[PDB]
C-alpha cells in the first residue's frame, strides 16, 4: 500500500516507510515481485545510509575546513558485527523505524536477523578498535580507521559430528548496504621487485609486482553528534590490462590471470595459514598493503588541506596508531614515502616518522612478538629492508656510543636478530624504537612491559611507556543489546545521560536492595533469558529452560582459556548428579552450561576441546535422568551477533584463564555490564572489573600469576597432588560414556611431569579443586534470589570505568594530542 | 548550485537536473569532491535507469497477467554500444536531459563520450541480436534475450608501432550503471560428472563441477511505447563455500580457489582461443552455461504465469531462438530438464522440445559449420551425449523408416560423424533435425541453404526452412546518430512517422532531384563530415579535409574481407598521384580513406594487414605534396561507438568480400540508409540493397559467385594473368617506400597457383582491374555534385526494406507465433 517517496532525511514512521518502499523499487537488488524480510533489511539499510552519507560528506567537509590534527587507526582486524541496530540507535530513530517496518508488515527484530556480521575481524584486536570507532564518533574526534575488505573472513565455524569445520564466510556474496565504494580513490602498492640507486644517491622502489588499493567506506555515526567518521576499507585489485590475454586464449588461464590471483588472495582471509613460505609471504602482503594505502591516503589529505604544506606541520596534523605489530611497515613506508616519493632527507623524515607513529602491544608473552625470516623480507620489500637495516644501524651505533652498560644486550636489543640459523627481524623492537609512544591495556599489564618485556628500552626512553586501560562503548553493549534493561537504568537514574557517561551508573548502588528495583530487574533478565533460549533452540536444535542458571564461557578455544577445565568441571557435575539419589538431585541448582568460540584449524586439541564438548552435551542433553538439572550446548560460530544475543541474557560468566596469560579482556567487561556475575581468575581484566563491583560481587579462585612458575617447578619435581575429583573427571572422559571418540590424546597433556605438550602446563590439575568450590559459592549465592538479584544490580553499578568513551579521550589526550572537533 | 531531490520520473530540465543530482549524492561511487564529466555520467544514467525500471517492471508485470507465449532469443553476442543516446531518445527526453546538463554545467555531448560500451560482443551476429531487441521493445513484442555477462570483450584493440595489440575491455571495472542484478534468480549449472540411472528408470547427471549463474537485467526500451523488455545477462560463480580453506591455509592458492577460477573463465572473454583441448572445452562450457541457466529461467517463469501448468502448453507459451548453432545445445538440455528435473517420458518431452526451438543459421560455407570431438563432448556433457545419441539413433531409424532413398547418405545426414580418424558431433545437423524452423539471413543465402547445404533435410521436412533477411534498426542507426539528416526527412516527407514505417522513406523519391533538397542534404552530410574529422583527429592525431571523399571499409580484418586489395589500390593511387605533374593532381578527387576493423590475435596476414595500413598512412599522411589529395588513415578500436562516429559522415563504403562468401551483412544496410553509396561485390546484402536502391545508384565490381570456382581451377591451371596494376601496386609495398617491415610474406599469399595459404585463393588479383575501373566510376561520379546527391538521397529513400522492424515482425508472425501486448 505505502507508495515510493525517496526522503535522505526521513525521521517519522511515514517518510521513513516511503524512503524504504523507494529503495525496494529503485535501488533493486532482486526481482521486484520479492520483498521478504531479506529484501526489507537491504531497503531499510539503504534508507539509514541516506542519512549516514549526509552526515559523512559534512564532517569530511568540516574536519577539511578546519584542519584539525587527525588520528588514522591501523589494525588488521574490525570486528564489526551488524550495523542495523546500532546505526538506528544512534540516530536515535528506534521507533519511527520500528513503526516504518510495522506499516510495511514486519517487526524490525526480524529484519534485523536477516543481516550478516561483516566478516572483518576474529577477536578481541578487532572488536576493541570496531569499539574505539564508535567512541571517537561519539567524543567528536578527527580520528578515522584504516582496515583490509576481508571477503571471507576468518571462518564460520559449523559443528558436525566430525566437531569443528571451517567454511569461507559470504557476507558479500549478495552486497553490504553500509559501504560506500571511491573509485577515484585508488593507490598503486608494490611487492618483489628491486631499489633502483640514482647517480644523485636517492633510492627508488621499481619492477616486481603492482596491485592497485581501492577504498570502500564504512560510515561510523556517533551516538547524540552529527559526527560520523570512517572506516575506510581497501580491496586489492588487478586491472584489467593485468589479465594477459595472448596467455588466456592460448589455454593457459592461471598464468594469464596470475596478478588478479595474488591481487585476490589478499583479501580472502584474515590471518592465512602461515606455515609455508607463501603464507608468510601472504600475511606480510597484507601487512604491507594496508600500511602503504593507507599512509598514502594520509598525506594526500595532509596536502589537500593544504589552504596555500611544510612537511614540518605532518606530525602536528597526523597521528598514526598501529594496533599490535601487524602494522610495523608504517615505519619504513612512512620513510619511503618522505624520502623517495617526496623528497625528504633521513633526518627530517625520521623526525616526522617518530612523531606521529605510536604503538599498542596486547601481549604478555615475549615468545608470541612477530618476527620474519630477513630473507623473506629482503624479498618481498628490499627496500623496506634497506629502510629497517639503516633504523637498526642508527640505534646500535647509539647505543655503542654512549650506552656502555648495555653493550652485552646489544643482540637482544637490535630491530635485527643474526642469528646465524634463522636471522629474524624483531618487529616490536622496530615498533618500540620508532614510536614516541607505546602502551599497554591494563595496568598490571603495562607495567609488566615496563619492567620486563621492554625494561632495557624503558631505560633508554623513560617517558615513551604508557597505560591505557581498554573498554567497550556501552551503546552497543548495554543501550541497544539490552533496551528494556537500558529503559529500567533511565527511569531509576531518572536521566539517559549514562549512555555517555557511564559513571552516572553508580547511581544505582543505592537502590541495589530496593524490591521494586529487584522485581524489574529479574523481570528483565528473564526476558532476555527467554529470547536467548529461543536463539539457542534455533541454532544448536536443544531445549533449554529459562529457570535455570545460564552458565556461558565464549572466547578462543585454547589450552591457556581452559575451556578443557570448565568441560571436566561439567562431566564431574554429570556424573555425581547420575549417583544421586533423586530427592537429592531437587536440592541442586539447574544449570545451563554455554561454550562457545572458534579453534585455529591446525590447532589439534583446541580441536578436540571442540569436539569433546559436543560429545558431553550429546550425552548429557538426552540423558532423562539428570537432563532436567544440566544441559551442556556448544554455541556454533562466536561472532558479535552471538555476543549480543548472549551477554544480554547472562548470569554466570567465566574468565578461567590460567593466571598471568591474560593482557586484558574486554567480553568481562561486556557480561559485568549487563548484570551477569564473572567466576574468575585474578587475571586480565578480571583484576580491574572485581575491584570496581567489589569483591562481594564476584566470584574468585585459582592460583594467582605469581605463584604459576612456581606450581610448574613442582609438577617438573614430581610433588604435584591431583584432587580425587579432577582424577574422576579424568577417568570418566576415558570410560568411553562419551561415545568412541578417543579423548586419550587429548587428555596426555595433562599427564607426566616433564616434556613439550605434557604435564598440565596451564594447571588445570591444580586449580581445579578450587574452581569446583567456587562454582559451589555460585550455587549457593542463585538460591538467595535477593541476594543475587543485589549483586547483579552492583555489578552494572560498578561498570562506568570500562567505558571506551573514557580510554580513547585518554588516547585524544595523552598520546594524539587531537581533541573534539563537533560539526556544526 | 542546484540540490538534490530524488524525482524517478523527471521529465523536465529541473526535476532532471534534481534527480541526477539526487544520485550523484545518494548513489555515490567517487569521493564528494569529485563531479567531474564521469561522474555526470554515472548519474545521469541512474537518472535514467529509474524511468528504465519503472517500465520494466510495469511491463514484467503485464506479461505476467497476460500469460502471452513469449520469445527467448539465444545469442554469445550482443552489441548493446552505449546506452545513454539510446535511453534518451527512445524515452523522447533529449531536450529536457540535454538542458538538465548544461544547467549542471556539461554539454550532453561530453557526457555522453565518457561512456564505455558494453564489451558483450564483437561482430554483426551481435549487432544483428542488439537491433532485434530495439525492435522488439518497440513493435510491443513479448520477447527477450539471454546472453553472458563477459567482463573483457573480446579485446580493445590499441594501434602501436608493432601495429594491433590486444587488451583486455574494462567497462565493468568500476560498474556498469545499467544494469539490475537479481541476486533471487540463480541457477546451477553443471559440468563434468557422469549419469546416474535410477532403478525406475529415470537418469539423473550427478557429480563433476556446479557452478552458479547469476542474473542481472539490462533494460531495453521501445520507441515510442512503455513496453521495455529485457537482456538478461548470466554472470558464472562460484559459492564461498567452494572455497577449500584448508588448501588455502597450506599455501595452495591455485587448488583452493580451482572452482571459482573455472567460474570465472566462463565469463572472461568472448570466443577464448580454443587450438587446446582446455579452449574447446572452455568454449562448451560458455556454450552450455548460456543454454542451461536460461531454460531453466524460462521453466521458471512458465510456472510462475500458472492460474490454476500442463506441459502441453509449454510450446504455445514459449519460442526458443537459436542464433547461430553456439546455443545448439539449448536442444539436449532442455530434453534433459523436461525429462530428468520434470518427470517427462522421451516422446513428450521431444514433442515439447522440437516445437519450442528455431535456429537462424547465418553461413554460407560448410567447412564453417560447428564440429566437437565426440570425447570431448562425453567428457563435459555425458548426459547431453546421451540424448544426442538417442535423437541420431531415432532420426536415422526415420530414414530406414520413410526414406529409403537416402540410406546411402546416412553417414553425411547423421548428426554423429563416426569418421574413424575424426568421430564428431555435428551441431548444424543437430540443430536442422530438432529445430520447427530453419532460417538463412538473406533470399539467396536461404536459397542456397534449401539448395546445397541441406538439401537433403529440405527433402524429409518441405515447410522447414524459411528465409528472414535481416535488418537494422532506423532508431540507433539514423534517428540518433544522424539527428540532422533525421530532421531533413522529417521536414520533407511531412512526418516522423518512418522512425517506425520505414517504408515511408521511398516518398524522398520524388524529390531526389530538388536542389533545396540537394542542397540540405549536402550540408547535412558536411556538419557529420567534419564531427567525424574532429573524432578522427582526436583518436589518431591525424588532421583529415572534409572538402575530400570520405571513403570508409570496416570490417573483421580478413582475407576473405580484401582490405589486402582496398590497400593495394590505395597504395597505387599513391603511386600515380607521387608520379603526377601539380597540374595534374588538381584534376583528381582529393579522398581520405578510412579503413578499421580487429584482427583475430593469432591470424598472422590479419595481423600483417593492419600493419601495412599503418605504415601506408604514416608515409602518404606526412608527404606534404600529395596529402592535399590522399590521406589513409587506420580506425582504431572499431565498435558501436565507432561506427556512430563513421557512419552518418561515411560517403562511399566498401563491401568488397569475394562473392559467395558473405550471408548477409547488416553494415552496408547501415550506410545505405544514411546516404552513402556502396563500392561492392554481388555477394551478401549488396544484392537486396542494389535492388532497392537501384543499379544506378550503387557500384558494383568484381566476380560473381557463379564464376569463382572457375576462376579457382584456371589459377590452379596456370591460366591466370596478372593485371600490370596489380604487380605494380605489389612491387611499390615490396620497394621500403613504406620503412623497414617487409611485406613480402603478406603478399606471398597472392603469389603461386597452388598451397593452402597461397594464390590468392580470394581472388584479389583477378577482381582488382574491375575494381579500379568502379573507383574510377565512383571519382566520376564524385564530381558531378548534384549526381551524387540524387544518389545519396535514393539510397536513404530506398532503405525502408532494411528495417529490422520488418524482420522481427516476420519472425514474430511465421515463426514464433508470438503477437504485439502492449503495456497499458
Ligand atoms: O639525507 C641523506 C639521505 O637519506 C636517504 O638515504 C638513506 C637510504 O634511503 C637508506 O637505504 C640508507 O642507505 C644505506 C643503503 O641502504 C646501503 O646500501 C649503503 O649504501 O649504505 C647507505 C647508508 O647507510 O640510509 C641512507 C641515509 O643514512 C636518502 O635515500 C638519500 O637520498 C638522502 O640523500
Ligand atoms: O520415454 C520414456 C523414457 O524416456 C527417457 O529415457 C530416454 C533416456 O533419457 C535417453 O538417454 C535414452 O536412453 C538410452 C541410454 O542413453 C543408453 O544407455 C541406451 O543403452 O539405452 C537407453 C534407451 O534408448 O533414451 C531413452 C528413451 O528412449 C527417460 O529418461 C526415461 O526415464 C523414460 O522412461
Ligand atoms: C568483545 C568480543 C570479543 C573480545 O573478548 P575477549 O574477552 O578478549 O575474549 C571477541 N569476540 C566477540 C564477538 C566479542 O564481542
Ligand atoms: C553493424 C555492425 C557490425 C555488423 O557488420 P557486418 O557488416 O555484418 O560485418 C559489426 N560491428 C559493428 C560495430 C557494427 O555496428
Amino acid at each position: 500500500k505505502i507508495s515510493a517517496k525517496a526522503n535522505p532525511e526521513a525521521d517519522d514512521a511515514t517518510e521513513i516507510a516511503g524512503n524504504i518502499v523507494y529503495h525496494a523499487k529503485y535501488s533493486p537488488h532482486f526481482s521486484p515481485l520479492k520483498f521478504g524480510p531479506e529484501q526489507a533489511l537491504y531497503a531499510t539499510a539503504e534508507s539509514l545510509r541516506d542519512r549516514l552519507i549526509q552526515l559523512w560528506n559534512e564532517t569530511y567537509v568540516h574536519f577539511n575546513k578546519v584542519d584539525p590534527k587527525q588520528t588514522y587507526y591501523l589494525s588488521m582486524e574490525y570486528l564489526q558485527g551488524r550495523a542495523l541496530t546500532n546505526a538506528i540507535g544512534n540516530l536515535n530513530l528506534q521507533g519511527p523505524y520500528a513503526d516504518a517496518l510495522r506499516t510495511l508488515g514486519y517487526e524490525l527484530e526480524e529484519i534485523a536477523e536477516q543481516e550478516k556480521d561483516a566478516a572483518l575481524g576474529n577477536g578481541g584486536l578487532g572488536r576493541l578498535a570496531s569499539c574505539f570507532l564508535d567512541s571517537m564518533a561519539t567524543l567528536n574526534l578527527p580520528a578515522w580507521g584504516y582496515g583490509l575488505r576481508y571477503r571471507h573472513g576468518l571462518f564460520k565455524q559449523i559443528i558436525t559430528k566430525k566437531g569443528q569445520e571451517e567454511i569461507p564466510e559470504d557476507w558479500l556474496e549478495k552486497f553490504s548496504p553500509w559501504e560506500i565504494v571511491r573509485h577515484d580513490v585508488v593507490f598503486p602498492v608494490r611487492f618483489f621487485g628491486k631499489v633502483q640507486v640514482n647517480p644523485d644517491g636517492s633510492r627508488k622502489w621499481v619492477d616486481g609486482d603492482v596491485v592497485q588499493a581501492l577504498a570502500y567506506d564504512v560510515p561510523i555515526p556517533g551516538y547524540g553528534t552529527k559526527n560520523t567518521i570512517s572506516l575506510r576499507l581497501w580491496e586489492a585489485k588487478a586491472r584489467a590490462e593485468d589479465l594477459d590475454l595472448f596467455q588466456f586464449n592460448e589455454g593457459e588461464y592461471e598464468l594469464a590471470a596470475q596478478l588478479h590471483s595474488r591481487a585476490q588472495q589478499i583479501c580472502t582471509v584474515l590471518y592465512p595459514g602461515d606455515a609455508t613460505e607463501n603464507g608468510k609471504l601472504l600475511r606480510l602482503k597484507q601487512q604491507f598493503f594496508l600500511c602503504s594505502a593507507s599512509l598514502q591516503d594520509i598525506i594526500s589529505r595532509f596536502h589537500e588541506r593544504s589552504t596555500t604544506r611544510k612537511w614540518s606541520e605532518f606530525p602536528s596534523k597526523v597521528a598514526v596508531q598501529m594496533n599490535d605489530t601487524h602494522p610495523t611497515l608504517a615505519i619504513p613506508e612512512l620513510m619511503r614515502l618522505l624520502m623517495d616519493d617526496n623528497g625528504l632527507g633521513w633526518d627530517e623524515a625520521w623526525d616526522v616518522t617518530s612523531k606521529t607513529v605510536a604503538y599498542t602491544n596486547h601481549t604478555v608473552l615475549p615468545e608470541a612478538l612477530e618476527k620474519w625470516s630477513q630473507s623473506l623480507m629482503w624479498k618481498l620489500l628490499p627496500r623496506h629492508m634497506e629502510i629497517i637495516e639503516e633504523i637498526d644501524k642508527r640505534f646500535v651505533q647509539t647505543i655503542r656510543d654512549t650506552r656502555v652498560d648495555l653493550e652485552d644486550k646489544i643482540s637482544s636489543l637490535s630491530i635485527l636478530d643474526n642469528n646465524p640459523q634463522k636471522p629474524v627481524v624483531r618487529m616490536a623492537n622496530l615498533c618500540v624504537v620508532s614510536s614516541h609512544t607505546v602502551n599497554g591495556v591494563a595496568q598490571l599489564h603495562s607495567d609488566i612491559l615496563k619492567a620486563e618485556l621492554f625494561a632495557d628500552y624503558v631505560s633508554i626512553w623513560p617517558n615513551k611507556f604508557q597505560n591505557k586501560t581498554n573498554g567497550i562503548t556501552p551503546r552497543r553493549w548495554l543501550r541497544f543489546c539490552s533496551p528494556e534493561l537500558s529503559d529500567i537504568i533511565t527511569k531509576w537514574l531518572k536521566t539517559d545521560k549514562w549512555i555517555t557517561d557511564l559513571d552516572l551508573l553508580t547511581g544505582l548502588r543505592q537502590f541495589a536492595d530496593n524490591e521494586e528495583l529487584q522485581s524489574e530487574w529479574a523481570s528483565a533478565k528473564t526476558a532476555n533469558k527467554k529470547r536467548l533460549a529461543q536463539y539457542i533452540e534455533r541454532v544448536t536444535g536443544v531445549s533449554i529452560d529459562p529457570t535455570s542458571l545460564f552458565d556461558i564461557q565464549v572466547k578462543r578455544i585454547h589450552e591457556y582459556k581452559r575451556q578443557l577445565m570448565n568441560i571436566l568441571g561439567v562431566v564431574y557435575r554429570f556424573k555425581k548428579l547420575k549417583e544421586m539419589k533423586p530427592e537429592e538431585r531437587k536440592k541442586t541448582v539447574p544449570r545451563t552450561v554455554m561454550i562457545g568460540g572458534k579453534a585455529f584449524a591446525t590447532y589439534t586439541n583446541a580441536k578436540r576441546i571442540v569436539k569433546l564438548v559436543n560429545d558431553v552435551g550429546d550425552v548429557v542433553n538426552s540423558d532423562p535422568e539428570v537432563n532436567e538439572y544440566l544441559k551442556v550446548v556448544f554455541v556454533p560460530n562466536y561472532n558479535v551477533t552471538v555476543a549480543e544475543m548472549l551477554i544480554p541474557g547472562s548470569e554466570l560468566s567465566q574468565h578461567i584463564s590460567t593466571a598471568g596469560m591474560e593482557a586484558s579482556g574486554t567480553s568481562n567487561m561486556k557480561f559485568a555490564l549487563n548484570g551477569c556475575l564473572i567466576i574468575g581468575t585474578l587475571d586480565g581484566a578480571n583484576v580491574e572489573i572485581r575491584e570496581e563491583v567489589g569483591e562481594e560481587n564476584f566470584f574468585l579462585f585459582g592460583a594467582t600469576a605469581d605463584q604459576v612458575p612456581r606450581l610448574r617447578k613442582e609438577r617438573e619435581d614430581g610433588l604435584f597432588k591431583p584432587d580425587p575429583r579432577f582424577e574422576e573427571a579424568k577417568q570418566f572422559v576415558k570410560s568411553g560414556v562419551f561415545g568412541s571418540y578417543d579423548y586419550g590424546p587429548l587428555l596426555d597433556s595433562l599427564e607426566g611431569n616433564t616434556g613439550f605438550g605434557r604435564g598440565d602446563y596451564f594447571l588445570v590439575g591444580y586449580d581445579f579443586p578450587s574452581y569446583m568450590d567456587a562454582q559451589a559459592k555460585v550455587d549457593e549465592a542463585y538460591k538467595d534470589r535477593k541476594g543475587w538479584l543485589k549483586m547483579s544490580i552492583l555489578s552494572t553499578a560498578g561498570s562506568g570505568k570500562f567505558s571506551s568513551d573514557r580510554t580513547i579521550a585518554q588516547y585524544a589526550k595523552e598520546i594524539w594530542n587531537i581533541e573534539a572537533c563537533p560539526v556544526p
